């Protein structure tokens, strides 16, 4: 249950967008699509991809 509805998705996507709004959509999708439609994989991919502002992290 809850694994992969059907390849890419508009939901999982938007989800990422929220997380990475600054990022570019075409990119986000370019990842999810390149990530067998795996948000998780994408998120991780996006995270790494590019350069984040180092500093303190707590959450």
């Amino acid at each position: 249950g809850s694994s992969g509805s059907s390849g890419c998705s508009e939901e999982d996507l938007k989800a990422i967008q929220d997380m990475f709004p600054n990022m570019d959509q075409e990119v986000i999708r370019s990842v999810l699509e390149a990530q067998r439609g795996n948000k998780d994989a994408a998120i991780n991919s996006l995270l790494q991809m590019g350069e984040e502002p180092s500093g303190p992290s707590s959450g």
